[PDB]
């Protein structure tokens, strides 16, 4: 509670963490519970802690970052590319209040068992699913989109997900340029884009 306390006061600081509704999510959701039992310790931490399989939970100012620019309100539609441990998943959940669904796809088995587990034990199943599969392809099962959250880094923007996106749909795609990856956020203008950029970020590359 104490470090939780800490951690979300630190980042608002900073300029983080704009969002009040943002800010609560964070304090809500137990980092803990997303890592794997010997990283418990070290949760609280600002830094992306190692998973199974090439995966990190991503850390907790990369997180506030890309709920502040999806704009979270309650009753949002929202797919999260790259589940890992899906921390960031319940992060989105509590940010729109548990009104809505978070899809969240991950290209490993392995990981999306884990993501789904760590949901069941806190309440988030329903309001969020698990899917195995390609971050690129995207889940047109449920699309349109209110808010796509890439967690790693594209090459090239995929034009599969800025067409998933809906009309004032936020997209923050992290894009391997010169000089590492830039954080980008997407507005979809009706039938027009508004590709924005913000900070330089550390992101695993999407396959
Ligand atoms: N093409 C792709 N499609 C789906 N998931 C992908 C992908 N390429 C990589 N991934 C997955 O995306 C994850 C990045 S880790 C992101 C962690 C997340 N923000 C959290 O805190 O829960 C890894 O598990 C990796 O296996």
């Amino acid at each position: 509670a104490l470090m939780a306390k800490r951690l979300v006061e630190e980042l608002e600081r900073d300029g983080i963490v704009k969002s009040e509704r943002v800010k609560r999510a964070l304090l809500t959701v137990p980092r803990e519970e997303f890592v794997l039992p010997e990283y418990r310790m070290m949760a609280y931490e600002d830094r992306p802690l190692p998973l199974f399989a090439g995966a990190t939970i991503s850390a907790p100012h990369m997180v506030a970052m890309m709920c502040e620019l999806i704009e979270p309100r309650p009753g949002m539609k929202i797919l999260e590319v790259g589940t890992g441990s899906g921390y960031h998943a319940a992060v989105c959940a509590e940010a729109i209040e548990k009104k809505g669904r978070i899809y969240t796809i991950e290209i490993v088995k392995e990981l999306a068992v884990f993501a789904a587990q760590n949901l069941e034990r806190l309440g988030y199943w329903g309001v969020v699913e698990v899917y195995h599969g390609d971050g690129k392809k995207g889940l047109e099962k449920h699309a349109p989109f209110d808010a796509i959250i890439v967690t790693a880094a594209a090459d090239v923007i995929p034009p599969a997900l800025i067409r998933q996106l809906k009309d004032g749909g936020v997209m923050v795609i992290p894009v391997e340029e010169r000089l590492g990856q830039v954080l980008y956020k997407v507005v979809k203008r009706g039938d027009k884009i508004e590709k924005k950029a913000i900070t330089y970020v550390m992101f695993v590359p999407l396959r």
